[PDB]
């Protein structure tokens, strides 16, 4: 069902792939985030192990604050798709 | 029944093909959810796992908002396929 | 799913991959951290022992310091990475 | 019964398996669990053998609660291959 | 009694075998889940034995809870595959 | 039950090994722990046999505490592989 | 009396076999005890036989109490049997 490389079915199929494999990334994130955030613990506000450590756990923090928008230019990325096969099948289908 | 590619019965064939594979979708991503939604817990509104984890649920919530025009394109896209067919067989039949 | 070389599962996958090695450099370098903090003492302020170790603490704050904008960079990198597919997939799409 | 590799007797056959190879799990671990609590003393809140043996309870409990999900995608997994014996029957079958 | 390989009496014989077999499967793990029901017990609600079970029961529960949909779906099968030999007869016999 | 090496079965037994593996990995490590509690004695809070066994059983007390974390993680490990062998059916079971 | 090992008067001899076995199993061994019940004596609780003698009759009643699980799954064998007998009738007798 298509024209040279676009079918319906693969598209549907692909759109699986992804959702069930955006779940687990973030089942198996979240999970693990929990266990970091049960190791790490708090020495005090201004020892060394506060000097230490701090500056990772900020990073961690930055980091995690930049995965939003990277799923969100991901999801954007399909209907670019979706409408480039559209104008495909218009342009010699007729 | 048809002209050059232009077959009814593989077009039913294929409508069908993509309705049970859309539905089977729609079933797998729901029991998935399922589980990932009983997996992942609250932890504190403040404290580090939720630094940590919140942006990641946020990333999930947007791209699922996004799979439901991805889904409308997808089904715009056979009218425009059974128009291209209709307009390709006055074309030349006559 | 894509063009040439840009395919969502892959991009998801490697995704994955940054964030699971960036939690767990995250959780190594606390614990060593921890341990490392233990393990020196401090003996005076103006002793010799003062005068040997001092500046070696002092280059473990500035480079620790330093870490966190490599993390933000790091992140930045993605989303130039999307982008160019993006752009990619719509130069050829048409 | 089938096309290539899909047997409905072979996979009612394979069910009959792993619901027999669970409740088995489920029926020795319980057992085996009961012996370990009825060994296992509580020494005091605070000795010598409290330091040494919290711990290690504490990680039996953290795995046994990481079982379920476990369970839930080994039972997701039927319904994907389900699913795909049946769009692989829909698609050469016609 | 067929075209090629879609033979009424095979597929009568077929039926026959899944269901004698589903039957069987039924009869089994009734059987041995009442003995799973009267091996364990009930420790009490908050001692360390519930603490290391409960998990496993959970995860019983559930993988049990999913049996049912497995057997909808292996039951729809069918309907696909006499579909399917329905339609290649029509085919080819005119 | 599978397509490669991923068999819902041997999945199954696998997670019986470990958990029956981890059981006995708690009793056993607690038995000869009360032994070891019960074979060590308090001598003085500043005598020599003071100053020559406090470091040992401080390094005992960090090494225990150190378990709970290792038990965490290789419980992760199994989502991981049970993902991995979930996204393997799919890609090539359509 | 049937296809190739499936033999019905084998299959009622070996019944004969186990359930005879089995009756002279608990007849023995209620024998047995009862002579034990009778050697053993009550010293006292709390003197020096006591400390000596309890464990033992303990771990008798605890083996003595795991032998009714062991029957019931040995009496479910059969029905598996003969199951499985009567499947490789079904498969190859049309």
């Amino acid at each position: 069902f298509g024209t040279n490389g676009f079918d319906i079915p693969t598209i549907a199929i692909a759109l699986l792939i992804v959702g069930v494999i955006i779940g687990l990334s973030g089942l198996i994130l979240s999970i693990f985030a929990t266990a970091t955030a049960s190791a790490i613990s708090n020495p005090s506000p201004g020892t060394l192990a506060y000097n230490l450590t701090h500056p990772l756990i900020n990073g961690m923090v930055s980091f995690f604050s930049f995965f939003p928008t990277l799923y969100v230019l991901l999801g954007v990325t399909g209907i670019v798709l979706i409408a480039a096969g559209i104008i495909s099948i218009i342009m010699e289908k007729f």
